């Protein structure tokens, strides 16, 4: 039985070098989860991205799993008036991290284009069980979680209202996040009333130098690597992780869904040969070695669908366990083991809805001080009570108190 | 027991017509769905349309049910460009029902599109459970039914390529449908894959004539209106409706969910005294009348959410019976009385999926002949079986045989 399970995970494809980062993870026999960025299949993503739709369908093909990391990667925050410039714009600039979130609604709706663009260049996408880009989702910039009810946690520092992060005179005050920060809660928020869950990461497969020429050699070897993710098992990386920009701050240490995980946060671009260095050569040989000394010390590799376990007939689970079931998060009552006609639902006894949302729902186990939405209007939760359909914050003066607003 | 179920649908909101409309149906102890275009909220369509979104928030606030008609109700086929001006252009030429649909993909995700504009607008709008813009929608111009996976059933003539239907040497052929038509077939599976019903209707609560000088004051009165409703009463009016653009030409006579149900459509703007007519000053009044005289007659009122009767606890089910739950379809099995542990999933042993899509899925009965899609190819169902797991159609060249 294994050391523990590590999670790779490639953010802002799909590209070009996006095919054979792919290729070699098929050559190592394991699946992994490329959150994507579909204004690179319009061309406009300023990346050697011609062969984007290729990568998409092999991807999916393949048996990986898509998510959504957002249309544009934000970068319509980074300039004055979005267009097919705006990418090259804003790394001519650099000022990604500056200003990254603003009207988090407009933000938001992002991730929702994204959904149209990735439909509109593969019309057959929803025919993919492995297409969840409706489902998993994760913030540019941002190591921020909506796992569960009780296991969320936001980037406090990941985004700036003035300097970066490396800028001398840079400040960072957890707990007076800047406006940027505020407005991706804001996003993460709402995304998960639209039934998403977003994942951050416990370490960053990234060059050990961002400042040479050729940044991307510098990539960490395998070896190193797998002792970076030896650290990680079990050590709550995220709130020990530098920089300071990467951090989770009130990352909830211990969460039961956690334990014996490591999630791999890297790049496609960073396994290119092209303007960031010899990334193709230099950096795929890494991750093919580092798969096969992976599996030898006994991890396995899953993807982010499964990172919380889907419900399965047959498997037995324990009073307050978590279970994944058709879009919908679950905390178990009582300990039992699962039967065809005894699956979580909005009216089992034997479990409650723990989705990581704030909008009212039906048998959601309600603690004191809880708010949640309802018809336009917040209610503050003054008795807990599991949520059933008589019970409405609007007609419920005991259970809910209304909120000015 | 009642006469009779009526839902009213109003399309083509939220415009400031609305308001009243809504009014009238709150002092009239009913609610209603009103299929939205979000165009409205942008000020672009070509209406009366600021007070556009008081009208939403208040159709919300009221109870009413909101489903989507799509964001520019296809006006981007109407036209070379689309612009802030599409509209009145549309408008100008009258050429709504020519070139309708065009590249499916792109006519689907208007429909997403305006999802998006709602929840612009309204940032709060998921918090509503009456909001449904998800989950029902309705194709504009198109009399047609996604309702279950053996009720659904397309307008065939809805739209043209040519010829509109009043014109000489107009034909419409069911069996040879315009481009447009089939276009916005591929349009109705698309949504029914992203989850989407879709639902046409029975009666058309429109003017009498278009041709007159103030046509909406022309709408049908309270009591022939009445009349309509008893004749279309379990007669397949979807068949036999007039004119021929709005006939559902395959629609499967005598299905159950249809039984004892009368869909009324109309439009907001028929309702507003402005370029159309003294809609508020003639028209309000025959809602407010109809309302009363429906009731007396026997009938209730309700909303296309429960047009297919949510899943409910205690319940007695019949084999073959279907319900809603969690925004999928079901059909139970056997004949039971449903139980709080015991709900209908993916798993179930006593309910099958019976969403109306083309899609793979987990527990649904497909029957030999039956098309599924999956990872991006089509496949027959060769043997007759109930989906699970493990029983891919890549991976069972038993069940499933690739075209
Ligand atoms: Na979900
Ligand atoms: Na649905
Ligand atoms: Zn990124
Ligand atoms: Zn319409």
């Amino acid at each position: 039985t294994p050391k523990g399970t590590i999670y790779l995970t490639f953010d802002d494809g799909p590209v070009n070098a996006s095919v054979e980062v792919i290729k070699v993870l098929n050559q190592g026999g394991v699946k992994a989860t490329f959150y994507f960025n579909a204004w690179h299949l319009d061309g406009i993503g300023d990346e050697n991205e011609d062969r984007a739709l290729e990568a998409l369908k092999l991807a999916l093909d393949s048996g990986h799993i898509v998510g959504n990391h957002s249309y544009d990667h934000m970068i319509h925050n980074c300039v004055e008036e979005f267009g097919p410039t705006s990418g090259a714009d804003c790394n001519a600039t650099g000022n990604h991290q500056i200003h990254s979130y603003q009207d988090p609604v407009r933000d938001a709706a992002s991730f929702e284009q994204n959904l149209i663009t990735l439909e509109k260049y593969l019309p057959t996408i929803r025919s993919y069980p492995n297409y969840k880009g409706y489902e998993l989702a994760r913030l540019p910039y941002t190591n921020g979680w909506r796992v569960t009810k009780h296991f969320q946690a936001d980037g406090l520092c990941a985004t700036s209202d003035n300097l970066k992060p490396w800028e001398p005179g840079y400040v960072c005050d957890p707990a007076n996040p800047s406006n940027s920060v505020k407005a991706s809660i804001q996003v993460q928020n709402i995304l998960a009333n639209q039934g998403y869950q977003t994942h951050g990461w416990d370490v960053d497969w990234a060059p050990e130098n961002w400042g040479i020429p050729m940044p991307a050699n510098s990539l960490t070897e395998a070896v190193p690597f797998l002792a970076y993710v030896d650290k990680a098992l079990n050590s709550c990386s995220p709130t020990t992780i530098e920089p300071i920009n990467s951090k989770t701050q009130e990352f909830p240490c211990g969460t039961p869904l956690h334990a014996d995980k490591v999630i791999v946060l890297t790049h496609d671009f960073l396994f290119e040969d092209g303007k960031r260095g010899m990334g193709a050569t230099q950096n795929l040989p890494k991750l093919a070695e580092f798969i096969r000394i992976a599996k030898e010390a006994g991890y396995v590799f899953d993807t982010m669908d499964n990172y919380t376990p889907r419900w399965s007939v047959g498997k037995t689970y324990q009073a307050g366990e978590y279970v994944l079931y058709q879009g919908v998060v679950y905390k178990a009552v009582i300990s039992h083991t699962a039967q065809q006609d005894w699956a979580p639902s909005s009216t089992s006894s034997l479990w409650t809805n723990a989705d990581p949302a704030t909008n009212w729902t039906l048998n959601v186990s309600y603690e004191q001080g809880d708010i949640v939405n309802y018809k336009g209007k917040r209610y503050l939760v003054s008795v807990p009570h599991v949520s059933q359909q008589d019970w409405t914050p609007d007609t419920q003066n005991t259970l809910f108190t209304a909120l000015e607003l």
